[PDB]
């Protein structure tokens, strides 16, 4: 009997985390997305105020 | 009786630590594909980076 009652516990509790883990998942792409979209414009600042400084002198 | 008591209770146990490596693996490949997705483009934004401030001297 207790093999039945963990065999629904496990099944119910991996559908739940399973379910978590798909929208963590598509949740960490999309915020790494916009980390990396941050980081290519902010080093094109960057790149354009070195050089055109640099082109000063 | 002891034996049996013993085999059902180690069936059932391996059929909950069998479903709950099959999703850490699933899960764990996900979460390395993504470290790996970061790392390739934030390695490419300071590559760009340290090219064209070079290139300006």
């Amino acid at each position: 009997l207790k093999a039945q009652a963990l065999a629904i516990e496990t099944e119910a509790e991996l559908q739940r985390v399973q379910k978590v883990r798909e929208l963590e998942l598509v949740y960490a792409r999309a915020q790494l997305e916009l980390e990396v979209s941050k980081a290519q414009q902010l080093a094109e600042v960057e790149v354009k105020k070195f050089k055109q400084m640099t082109e000063a002198i």
